[PDB]
């Protein structure tokens, strides 16, 4: 068997050897499929959500160590940070690197995942079990709703709402989420921007990423003036600088140079 | 083999259990040549892809990505030169990288030898806006092998050389001007990165100064990504910043992916991979 992904942005399709199905059925949410690949490739275990690969064994690393890391390295003392979605638990496992982050919740709408994600991803979500985390599963529009002003220092949208992710921050606060690509949907990037820009975020950024096989993220600041192209806290003077696989200083900085086509996003 | 209508299936054995697959609309040339199977095709018009170019089952140019590739080739190569007179092309018979090469008004003449005569053929057939360079006074196009055309080339004849292909180094090095810079179409650091690390060991090795890796990004490459190894004759020299960068230059605005922030950024290396640059 194989495992065929295609995209209505059409006529083209990308298709993975299928060796075990590992877990394949709807949830309360979404289609959920878990699958070992081919022994022979590099890819591990896949996850699908409604068809659309989101987690591979061995790309994972890269959209964790961004999102997780070009927002905490852009924030001057993250204590205090919200995750929307994520409930494979990477960005977790990335935003716990951190010896400054106090506390973590991590807010994924499909309990499923997580579950399923604890059984077949357990070098990703090791991190749902940290005490510095509390896990909860709900709807994260919901969520941000029902929190008080100036409660987190970062959200990170790991997937009326942007009023409350504004509202939800620290006059120091990074917001981050997971971008389309410039390629698939410009069209989209732009308007996302100028929505953000619009809610009341100061500086909105694109931070593009490079993967084996195709995204990037739009790094949001609450105070203006603040250059987030350049880490505000270096990796580099952290004690895990060197656990990271994809990400470090010169990467953030490079992520945000756009190809000439794009540039007017930043 | 290929119908309309049919799929195109792109498969790779260095990454075995994949496929990248795109629905053919048109076929516009399936056959033999005397040196590769040469396979070109109208892609889905609701796609972004437009007519694709594959040799031997390896897609080489799309009219929608094309840009990327050769932009990158072309530019970073010769905005580390403080002076690009002759360029050489190696491989490269679409033309791509030529319209870009010469873009630059310091280029006199550009020589191109590409292997396969249907190739240059077909790309001005079926893909005019890449090839349109293949007529230009300026360059000289060349039905040869590379590997003859170098051994047979004299000490110190070029600026530039440009490998654009799907003991010869030697050559290239011999062949290159004191300030010369040689650029070659690079594995993927996903794929291959031991290919890299030895090819940058050998090509710093047989005498080049320097050896930098600079990554693209592509729209889609279904066997990682594509890079470039931009290398330098003579010592002191830092391809990783623009010598001549392209904004002073009168056709910087036409460009749709280089400028000299892209130039920069593209030897930042994902971690697991930049011992390659340091
Ligand atoms: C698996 S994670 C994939 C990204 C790479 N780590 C995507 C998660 O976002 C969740 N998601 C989607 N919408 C929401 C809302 N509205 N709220 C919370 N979580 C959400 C969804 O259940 C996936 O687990
Ligand atoms: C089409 S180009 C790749 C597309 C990026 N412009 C790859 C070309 O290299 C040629 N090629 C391959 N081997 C050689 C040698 N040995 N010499 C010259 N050209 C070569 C081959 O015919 C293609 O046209
Ligand atoms: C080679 O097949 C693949 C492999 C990985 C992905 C993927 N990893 C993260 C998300 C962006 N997509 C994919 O879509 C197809
Ligand atoms: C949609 O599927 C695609 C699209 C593009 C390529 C491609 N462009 C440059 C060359 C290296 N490969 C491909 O292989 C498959």
């Amino acid at each position: 068997g194989w495992f065929r992904e295609e995209n209505d942005q059409p006529g083209q399709a990308m298709s993975l050897r299928v060796e075990k199905v590992l877990y394949d059925a709807p949830t309360k949410f979404q289609h959920l499929t878990i699958f070992e690949s081919d022994p022979k490739g590099p890819w591990g275990t896949v996850m699908a959500l409604d068809g659309c690969i989101q987690v591979t064994d061995y790309d994972e690393f890269v959209y964790h160590e961004v999102l997780g890391h070009t927002s905490l390295c852009s924030h001057p003392k993250p204590e205090r940070v919200l995750i929307i979605g994520g409930g494979d638990g990477g960005v977790l496992r990335e935003v716990l690197r951190h010896g400054t982050v106090e506390h973590c919740d991590l807010v994924d709408i499909d309990g499923e995942v997580m579950e399923q994600s604890k059984q077949h991803f357990p070098q990703i979500s090791r991190s749902l079990a940290d005490p510095r985390a509390t896990v909860r599963v709900g709807d994260g529009l919901a969520f941000v709703r029902q929190t008080p002003d100036n409660t987190y220092d970062v959200v990170i949208i790991d997937t009326a709402f942007y009023k409350d992710v504004l509202r939800i921050l620290k006059p120091d606060g990074i917001c981050c989420n997971q971008g389309e690509s410039i390629w698939l949907d410009l069209e989209l990037i732009e308007k996302m921007s100028r929505f953000i820009r619009e809610t009341g975020f100061a500086s909105v950024q694109y931070a593009l990423m490079h993967v084996p096989t195709y995204i990037g993220t739009l790094v949001c600041s609450k105070k203006a003036g603040v250059d987030v192209t350049k880490p505000l806290r270096p990796v580099e003077d952290m004690p895990f600088a060197k656990d990271l696989k994809y990400y470090d200083s010169e990467m953030h900085k490079a992520s945000f140079a756009l190809p000439r086509f794009a540039r007017h996003i930043n």
